[PDB]
């Protein structure tokens, strides 16, 4: 359901922004894995990320749509690709915090909405068939 995925996307942005939320076991596991992916993307794509300014929520939405088109270009879905969506929204929110021309403290609420909309509509059916978040994602990524 949308509400569950919106809460995961909002919880991850609050984790990256260092603001209080507590989160479910699914959200706790996702925060750990997505942050590890995010730090690896930030190191490997440093020069690339520094060349593009994200000064509005509309710019962030357009960049997000272009990134998703390339991430899923071959029509394949897997859990690693889904974790990368959350790592990506963490990078977008860090750029918007620094660069948003009209700062708005509620912007993270709009980014997590369009991330939840993408996940539900484009990957939701695959997620349910693969166990959902509690029997699919958590089972694969929770500590050994
Ligand atoms: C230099 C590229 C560019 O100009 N981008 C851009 C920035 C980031 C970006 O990140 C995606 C998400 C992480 C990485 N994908 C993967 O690691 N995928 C794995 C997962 C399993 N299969 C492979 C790439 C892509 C492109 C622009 C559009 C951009 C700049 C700055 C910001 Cl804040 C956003 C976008």
């Amino acid at each position: 359901e949308f509400g569950y995925i919106y809460r995961l996307a909002q919880d991850y942005l609050q984790c990256v922004l260092q603001i209080p939320q507590g989160p479910s076991k699914t959200s706790r596991v996702l925060q750990n894995v997505a942050f590890s992916v995010q730090k690896e993307v930030e190191k490997n794509l440093k020069s690339c990320l520094d060349n593009v300014n994200v000064v509005s929520v509309d710019t962030a939405r357009t960049l997000f749509n272009q990134v998703m088109e390339k991430e899923f270009e071959d029509g394949i879905i897997n859990w690693g690709r889904i974790v990368t969506i959350f790592a990506f929204e963490g990078i977008l929110i860090k750029k918007l915090l620094r660069q948003q021309i009209a700062p708005d403290v509620d912007t993270y609420k709009e980014i997590s909405y369009f991330v939840a909309e993408f996940i539900m509509n484009n990957t939701g059916e695959w997620i349910r068939q693969n166990g959902g978040w509690e029997n699919g994602f958590v089972k694969k990524f929770e500590p050994k």
